[PDB]
């Protein structure tokens, strides 16, 4: 009777718009014979200002996937300034303190959950720098600026796809965004929507080359800041640090570097079949003249923070096993710190939430992932009245496992031992959407990859008892997790 | 190494010592590939191919399996056992065709291996309801009007399992020593590598889009029996009851409709509908190697499962169509219409199990939990057993079939009220889908919701039980709406177009 994909209505599109200032005009297509990645290859075919964001869940892919078509603007920073690169959509906030800027738009678009539609329908995706922090809290300028890369950069997602791997069918969405509030051009903004849908539409009607392959795993030819002994120095300092009271816990990194051809969506497919997890992302950030700046490919195993209706969550790890119950109660009785993070983190959201719903829940479950399994601490909240989920991530921001505690105390040294500024390592990789929720993934087990380079980076928090050695040798085969990925999309063949 | 390194001739020949049936792998990856567009590029509707697939309890299972195309298919012709297409030297034919079928598992039995996906190679396919007649007495008053064989069992060694998890396709081509001998391991080895060339080179193949819209019109159907009909049948069979010749009996009327739709969307219209643990599409090869006849559903409901010597049912007791959600689970377990229907189920169960298994290991766990799906809920109950030493999976099957959901209680006599009041012999209705693999397990599906679509006309069977209350226009009701899950699909699956 209604085909199944039936357009939302001018009518109802009328309708939402005199209340909502950000309208999805839907079409739910029949694509079981399509995967994430292939609807990516065809609706966004890897062009700058598009996304894919996938998760593992202990069973398997989620249900859903999402694709970002391609953003025709996005916010970021240029010139110590909020600026959008694209478009810059009229009536939009933009100049001045980026965080201002992103508050203020957040708060212009700010709409009420709509019934019916899949968990992300519309947002802003992205990421902020590690050294977005600076903007919070004072900290020296000592290490080396060499990346260049801007404190955020969020993509307006307003052309998404979400994949439903359970019905076998994708869900287009095109967004009408009232930037100033106006009844004026209601007709116009749906014929636009819904071109955008046709044109997605017809993306995915397109035939596909097979990319059905083989590949090996061959060592990565890659480059180190720090030797051993280089590395060994610094963990011995900050355990100087530890014994003499100054912090408890600190979490030194350093990057590695390595030549490659590889396309981006190439790793991430092998770190999708390696290294599962509940945060994959395949990100192409747009240069200010429509081509490609960077792409950024990970697979993070750790949230921040997730905001759902009000409800601000966090789940810092203690540990994590290989994965098969021996591996398990020998995690729970591993009483080697874990709940200094989580009393940062308990103080972290008693910022932004209510009194008094700020719960913990010690030790409250396991994570089994395909290759890898995970202990969890729970601290959630509600959020107060006047504040959003920006505030949850700020409150957050960085990760306590990946800075230390005291957290500026830890931040500080961090900034005294390191070479370079971290950039994206250490901050975050995600989502707001224009529903007041969030999702974001701690970056980490992620690579930035920029003209024929890609750079991995990698650390793990010292204590009192570190052995510079160990913590080398941890650290880099955290980095090698994700050259080794690197190193074998380079081989991917026909078989 | 590579990802879709092959398996070795030396480790295949070290094999084809102890082994009778030798799987040769090659794994790659296929994260741009889902099982229907797998199936698409591999099998391609071909006599002698078949998907299947099972949502578990909330998603689609880790593994759906591709039969990419079987040369040999062991069925029925002029009442005896009899191969189609290649009838391998040494393997049974003639006689009975379960003793032949027992004779053939019984000749390629072989240990499970280790790093192996689920189902690596076996016999694949159904058995009709009216197989029953070589295991019971029965009249013969029914009109067979659709010829269709006892049973039809597809020789799987050309497979392409699908690991939704990894994203990667397992291909499996396997090498069957039917005497035992090792006169032409080098030989089998090399077969086997060219058929796993064949389907790699089908991977490669570039795909249309599939991407589509349909709408739900109403099917174009015919029934055999009127409401008023099917009444006399239901009361008749209550009077029956009540004169205590049965507890329960299960009649049942064939629809049927004019559809030119391939098997593959009306799969793939159930798929999306209402998906189950038991997905299939099998395309039956007549003996020129051309199309007989393709079998497509998705039935919600085991005959019996055999997996390690362990035989084990699982009789629904109730559904309900999905925190309203929790509501609705409460309201399920609260629900006590059908429950003497279904613990005299639970009670023919034990009887069945009894019949395989080694005393004292049959254990009736009633109402033992719900099974949660996209679509729908099941509350069942548990029936399982240890197969005795001098028992195999084929005799789990054959101890339980027909399921008495789709007979009655006691059986026997049930069947021959069947016999009596329905119209045609049932053909597949009311039989088995699934598998028995080569090292000693089985699956199979009660054959319901499902549709045999053959030169342009599906057919599609449904019934449901009567019992002393009972009443007919409710009872043709409820059967003809189980039909039209699958006659709706159908008509849905014409209208199938680029959006
Ligand atoms: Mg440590
Ligand atoms: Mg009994
Ligand atoms: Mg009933």
């Amino acid at each position: 009777g209604a085909a199944l994909a039936e357009t939302t209505s001018r009518e109802d599109f009328r309708a939402l718009a005199t209340e909502h200032r950000v309208v999805p005009v839907i079409r739910k297509v029949l694509a079981d014979s399509e995967t994430p990645l292939s609807a990516y290859r065809k609706l966004a075919a890897n062009r700058p200002g598009t996304f894919l964001l996938e998760s593992a869940e202990g069973r398997s892919w989620s249900r859903w996937s999402f694709i970002g078509a391609g953003a025709p603007s996005a916010l970021t920073v240029r010139d110590n300034a909020a600026a959008w690169l694209g478009t810059a959509p009229e009536g939009a906030p933009s100049g001045g303190d980026p965080l201002d800027a992103l508050r203020a738009t957040l708060d212009l678009l700010k709409t009420e959950a709509m019934a019916g539609l899949p968990p992300l329908s519309s947002g802003l995706v992205g990421f902020f720098a590690y050294d977005m922090v600076r903007r919070l809290e004072r900290l020296p300028e000592l290490a080396v600026d060499d990346l260049g890369l801007p404190d955020m950069l969020l993509l307006l997602a307003t052309d998404i796809a979400a994949v439903d791997h359970h019905e076998g069918t994708i869900t287009l969405i095109a967004n009408a965004v009232n930037w100033n509030g106006t009844d004026e051009r209601v007709d116009w903004a749906y014929d636009d929507a819904v071109a955008r849908l046709d044109v997605m539409t017809k993306a995915l009607g397109q035939p596909l080359t097979s990319a059905v392959a083989t590949f090996s795993r061959p060592a990565p030819d890659h480059r180190a800041q720090r030797t051993m002994e280089e590395y060994t120095e610094i963990v011995d300092k900050l355990v100087g640090d530890i014994e003499a009271g100054e912090a408890f816990q600190v979490v030194p990194s350093q990057r590695f570097e390595m030549d490659t051809a590889a396309d981006p969506l190439d790793v991430y497919r092998i770190l999708r079949v390696t290294n599962p997890s509940p945060y994959m992302y395949l990100l192409n950030i747009p240069d200010a003249d429509g081509g490609l700046d960077f792409s950024i490919v990970g697979s993070s195993p750790e949230a921040l923070v997730t905001v759902k209706d009000g409800r601000a969550t966090t789940h810092p790890i203690a540990g994590t096993r290989w994965r098969d119950v021996l591996l398990e109660k020998e995690l729970l009785a591993d009483e080697k710190e874990h709940l200094m993070l989580v009393d940062l983190g308990r103080n972290d959201l008693g910022r932004v939430c209510r009194p008094g719903t700020v719960r913990v829940d010690d030790y409250s479950h396991i994570e089994r992932y395909s290759h890898v399994m995970h202990l969890v601490s729970t601290v959630t909240g509600e959020l107060a009245e006047d504040k959003t989920a920006l505030d949850a991530v700020t409150a957050c921001f960085p990760a306590g496992t990946l800075s230390g505690a005291p957290k500026v105390r830890a931040m500080e040294l961090i900034e005294e031992v390191e070479k370079t500024r971290r950039g994206l390592y250490g901050g975050v990789v995600g989502y707001l959407d224009f529903a007041g929720n969030a999702d974001f993934a701690i970056a980490i087990r992620t690579a930035l990859m920029r003209n024929g380079t890609a750079y991995v980076q990698a650390g793990g928090g010292v204590v009192a008892d570190s052995n510079g050695p160990y913590e080398y040798t941890e650290a880099a085969n955290k980095a090698r997790a994700v050259l080794n990925a690197i190193a074998a999309a380079a081989t991917l063949a026909e078989p």
